[PDB]
């Protein structure tokens, strides 16, 4: 069974799945931001001291927003990160995060890869694509989608994969782990009339144990399905349940807890997290709202918190084969 | 005797005294950094309760570069503050600090004051002072030269007091400490020909057990004997030691370590730390060279390490009256 394989207009990128047409938050106070958030040291931090593997995966870290830490089959991954306060080409206006990042790029060891799902101020940070190049060099390689290679040589990246739908790659050491770009519904922007220069994806992540997916921005449209058939079962999926209100503005382009939830089925997971959400006002729902409805949806759909759930800043969680 | 008291050319400013003229840092690896430039953590993080007052004076936090906390005569006021990263008005482009800042500003309690010695984006930082702004309002007071007053009510601050040189103000509840802006030589510029249409100075802080001076930026001038002498002795100084290679383009603007221990005697100021320095690369010395050539100065002064010391990063420092 073919997949929406996609996709131009003579130009940019559309979507291409009739899902798409091209049609309040609230926090305050350092002492209930702790309380309903607070920012734990990662374990790397006090314990550097091994991780991934170990030896049949699988650990994840929650860095905020989109940034999630990966540790499997003998790599240590990381996906859309963002290490500054602000996402956005300015330091004078545009969102900036309520929640501190949980560590700086000064710890971490990533193994050798980063992912990246979109541009997008709030997912491709050119401060932390820089600290990172600085910091490792060639030794860090970065799969990102279709047009931005260009992007990443300039930032000084030299170890940069670019890829199309369901095209594959894996870290030059580690060929037993496959990087499939898969496809997502969303856009991209970094500047005036740049719209859909650069595909948007998410990432399949297919090692000898385990199978880690990212949904990276989306919402809802077949394609999910897709994957689940295509790989899947998956072991872990990070999935966001943030930036969603309101629905008729927002759902072409981002799931809500609900949508999530199916997500979550089509891909065939045996467990998920919650990404997005949390971290940066983006949309214009109550900055808590989105894990209160991620467990309206689960218990609609007969699932439970085990199934999908929601990390605090900075921890991690170990998933057993 | 009266003092420079300055002064402009028809539109801005000039420095009017004559020594002025309007004529390889090498730092790297995460462990050496660590290992000569470690990062405390402030006392108030895991002992927020009390400071400072105690009640004779006087407490000192160095947070990195030209950023200092002081606790004296029951205020908290914080000098040049900028927590992050980047000293420029691009996110691009510009110094990036190579130790990063000691705490976040969801630590402090400034009550009620800051202190701005000149804008110039390493000492005046946008996203710093909207997030003071944002955490105290109208509870925190700041002090900033003749010039300034507009850019920060754009900032959204609403407690702002503008001062010419050897003006003076206070904060409302506290009386009994005056804040006077002093002279200094160097200059101002945030963006293209707005060159020095905003005074520089240093801050004299008169209480009454405690004195303190901060010198901003500035090399070395008459000024500070004349503050010595108005106000003075003072209790302690923060005083620049970094930025000041190459000699030949620098010396009007920055001192070096030897320049600082002559404020420090101008001054007439017991004891002084050193600031500026080991934070951002500005200019061309060894990173770690201006604690050596401070030490070598103070010998050369008959002067000692006690006189005027240099912090890590988040140390704090109390000096007792007496
Ligand atoms: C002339 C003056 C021009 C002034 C413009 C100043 C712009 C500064 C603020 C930029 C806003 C950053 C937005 C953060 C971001 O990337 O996320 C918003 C959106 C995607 O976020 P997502 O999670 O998908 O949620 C959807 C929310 N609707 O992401 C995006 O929309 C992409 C951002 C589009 C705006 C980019 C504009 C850059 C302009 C530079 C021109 C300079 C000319 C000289
Ligand atoms: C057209 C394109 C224009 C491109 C310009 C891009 C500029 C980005 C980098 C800015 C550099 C930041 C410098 C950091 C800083 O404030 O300190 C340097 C100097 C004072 O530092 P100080 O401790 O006294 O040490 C002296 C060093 N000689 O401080 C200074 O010199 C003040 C900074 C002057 C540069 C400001 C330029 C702003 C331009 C915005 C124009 C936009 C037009 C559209
Ligand atoms: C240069 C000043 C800052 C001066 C200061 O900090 O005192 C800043 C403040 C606001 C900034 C502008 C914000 C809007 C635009 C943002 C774009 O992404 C780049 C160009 C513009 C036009 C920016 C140009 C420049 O970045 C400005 C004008
Ligand atoms: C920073 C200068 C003005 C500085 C001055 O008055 O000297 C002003 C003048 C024009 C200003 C822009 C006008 C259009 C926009 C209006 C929005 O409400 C905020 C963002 C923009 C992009 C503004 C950003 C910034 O506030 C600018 C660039
Ligand atoms: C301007 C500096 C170079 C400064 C120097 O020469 O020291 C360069 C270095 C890296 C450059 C960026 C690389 C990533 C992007 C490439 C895009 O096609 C244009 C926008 C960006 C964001 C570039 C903007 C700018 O051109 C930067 C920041
Ligand atoms: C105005 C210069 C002309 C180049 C030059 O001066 O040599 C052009 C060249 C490329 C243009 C910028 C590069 C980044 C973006 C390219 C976008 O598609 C339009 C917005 C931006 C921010 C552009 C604004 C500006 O118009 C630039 C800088
Ligand atoms: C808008 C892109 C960033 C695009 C991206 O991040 O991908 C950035 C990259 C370099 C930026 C330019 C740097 C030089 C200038 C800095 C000034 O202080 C404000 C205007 C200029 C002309 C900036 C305009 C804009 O801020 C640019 C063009
Ligand atoms: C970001 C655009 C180009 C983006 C594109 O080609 O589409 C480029 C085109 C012109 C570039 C500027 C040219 C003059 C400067 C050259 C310096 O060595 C780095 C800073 C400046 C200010 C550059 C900043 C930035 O790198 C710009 C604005
Ligand atoms: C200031 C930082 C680096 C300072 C540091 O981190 O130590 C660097 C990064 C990019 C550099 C700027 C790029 C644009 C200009 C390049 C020209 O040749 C003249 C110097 C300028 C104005 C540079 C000023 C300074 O050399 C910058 C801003
Ligand atoms: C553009 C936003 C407003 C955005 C909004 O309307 O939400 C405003 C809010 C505060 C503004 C800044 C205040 C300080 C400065 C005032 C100067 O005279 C022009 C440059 C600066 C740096 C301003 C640039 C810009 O005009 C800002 C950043
Ligand atoms: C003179 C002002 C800045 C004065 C300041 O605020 O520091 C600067 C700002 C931008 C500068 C121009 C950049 C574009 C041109 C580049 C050429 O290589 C020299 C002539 C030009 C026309 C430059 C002339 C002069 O160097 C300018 C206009
Ligand atoms: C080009 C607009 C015209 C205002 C408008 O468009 O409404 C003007 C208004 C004020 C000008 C900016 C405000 C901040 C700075 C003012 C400086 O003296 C020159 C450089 C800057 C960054 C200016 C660049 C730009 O040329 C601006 C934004
Ligand atoms: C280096 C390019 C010129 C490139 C060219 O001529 O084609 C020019 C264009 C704009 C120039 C900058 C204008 C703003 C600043 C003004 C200062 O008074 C000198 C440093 C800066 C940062 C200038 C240094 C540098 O010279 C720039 C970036
Ligand atoms: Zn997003
Ligand atoms: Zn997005
Ligand atoms: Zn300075
Ligand atoms: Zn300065």
């Amino acid at each position: 069974s073919k997949k929406g394989k996609d996709g131009r207009f003579v130009n940019p990128w559309p979507t291409w799945k009739n899902p798409s047409i091209p049609n309040s938050s609230v926090p305050s106070s350092k002492e209930e931001l702790d309380k309903e958030l607070p920012v734990l040291k990662p374990y790397f931090i006090t314990n550097p001291e091994e991780a991934g593997v170990r030896e049949a995966g699988l650990r994840v870290t929650w860095l905020g927003h989109a940034t999630v830490m990966v540790e499997m089959d003998e790599l240590i991954f990381l996906t859309d990160p963002i290490f500054s306060s602000r996402a956005s080409p300015s330091q004078y206006m545009g969102p900036k995060r309520f929640r501190r990042s949980p560590c700086t790029i000064s710890e971490l060891p990533p193994i050798d890869a980063v992912l990246i799902s979109h541009n997008h101020y709030d997912h491709l940070d050119y401060n932390s694509v820089i600290a990172l190049n600085e910091r490792f060099g060639n030794e860090l390689r970065w799969f990102v989608p279709l047009g931005l290679l260009d992007w990443m040589q300039k930032c000084g990246c030299e170890n940069v994969i670019e890829l199309d739908w369901w095209e594959e790659n894996c870290v030059p050491g580690h060929d037993k782990v496959t990087f499939v770009f898969t496809p997502s519904q969303h856009w991209c922007k970094r500047t005036l009339m740049d719209d859909n220069k650069v595909l948007w994806g998410s990432w399949s992540v297919l090692g000898p144990w385990n199978r880690f997916f990212f949904a990276g921005d989306t919402g809802y449209c077949p394609a999910f399905e897709e994957i689940g058939k295509r790989f899947g079962p998956f072991d872990l999926a990070a999935i966001p349940i943030g930036a969603y209100e309101p629905r008729w503005f927002m759902k072409y382009q981002h799931v809500d807890p609900e949508e999530a939830v199916r997500i979550h089925t089509d891909v065939q997971t045996k467990k998920s997290m919650a990404i997005h959400w949390g971290t940066f006002a983006l949309a214009n729902e109550h900055y808590l709202e989105p894990p209160v409805k991620l467990n309206e949806a689960l218990e609609r759909y007969g699932l439970n918190a085990e199934d999908f759930f929601v990390l605090k800043h900075g921890e991690s969680r170990y998933l057993n084969n």
